[PDB]
């Protein structure tokens, strides 16, 4: 019942290991135990009520680049403790949860030799502390926004960066683990990369991110949401702010948008606002800013 912003990249030129977590009864943001390593782009989901950070970029001067390693932080111990890395590095990656694994989704590997956007999808099960790779969706995806309804696993929007292709993409596909399959359904309205993606009363919603389209919409403050039941996509109300690279979670029944960027006259502002959306109003408001400035953060309720 706290929303953890973790790692993201300030770029007012720092990317993060810093952790921090917001309680809704106080409205305000306290700094917890930082990361083994600086993670922008980084995914994050709880299982088995530990909190789990998932590759990412560290593109500060040292001997990283893009992540495969994992880590995982207990909130009893305020200790953040290394586990098994991926089967590939990968930022920009979707992480959530399905039928007790965590499933790591896509990304990019921009290592040297690596140079690519996945469609690979790999799944950890924390009893064997390993990765198994499982069936590649149909489109490479980075910065896709990941999760999870009715034990389907859904891949939302991203960025497919392979130079003949660079497509900022509105198709969602769909996972169900008793086949193995990634099927696509109903597209979004918008083309968004760097989309922030969360389940609240049975509805997937697709917040802000980035349509990098030619003559496109560049920074979003739309947000969608789709019904499976009737598998289509419907505009709601917009953010106060447009954010794209995004981390966004649901507590007590409200839809949080955690920092992310925008567009400014000298390039990128990075942002340490907040705020939150009701659905029974449809309405955004803005809650207590972070401390630190963060795109491309992890955001999730423990």
């Amino acid at each position: 019942r706290l929303l953890y912003a973790v790692g993201g990249y300030d770029g007012s030129h720092t990317h993060l290991n810093s952790v921090e977590c917001y309680d809704p009864e106080t409205n305000e943001w306290s700094l917890v135990a930082p990361m083994n390593t600086r993670r922008s782009g980084v995914g994050v989901a709880v299982l088995n009520r530990l909190l789990y950070a998932v590759g990412g970029y560290d593109g500060s001067p040292d001997g990283h680049t893009h992540l495969n390693s994992v880590e995982c932080y207990d909130p009893e111990t305020n200790e953040w403790s290394l586990v098994a890395p991926m089967n590939t590095r990968r930022s920009g990656v979707g992480v959530a949860v399905l039928n007790r694994l965590l499933y790591a989704v896509g990304g990019y590997d921009g290592s040297p030799d690596g140079h690519t956007h996945l469609n690979s999808v790999e799944c950890y099960d924390p009893e064997t502390n390993e990765w198994s790779l499982v069936a590649p969706m149909n489109t490479r995806r980075s910065g896709v926004g990941v999760a999870v309804l009715n034990r389907l696993l859904y891949a939302v929007g991203g960025y497919d960066g392979s130079p003949d292709g660079h497509t900022h993409l509105n198709s969602v596909e769909c996972y169900d683990p008793e086949t193995n399959e990634w099927s696509l359904v109903a597209p979004m309205n918008t083309r968004r990369s760097g989309v922030g993606v969360a389940v609240l009363n049975r509805l997937l919603y697709a917040v802000g991110g980035y349509d990098g389209s030619p003559d496109g919409h560049t920074h979003l403050n739309s947000v969608e949401c789709y019904d499976p039941e009737t598998n289509e996509w419907s505009l709601v109300a917009p953010m106060n702010t447009r954010r794209s690279g995004v981390g966004v979670a649901v507590l007590n029944r409200l839809l949080y948008a955690v920092g992310g960027y925008d567009g400014s006259p000298d390039g990128h502002t990075h942002l340490n606002s907040v705020e939150c959306y009701d659905p029974e109003t449809n309405e955004w408001s803005l809650v207590a800013p972070m401390n630190t400035r963060r795109s491309g953060v992890g955001v999730a309720v423990l």
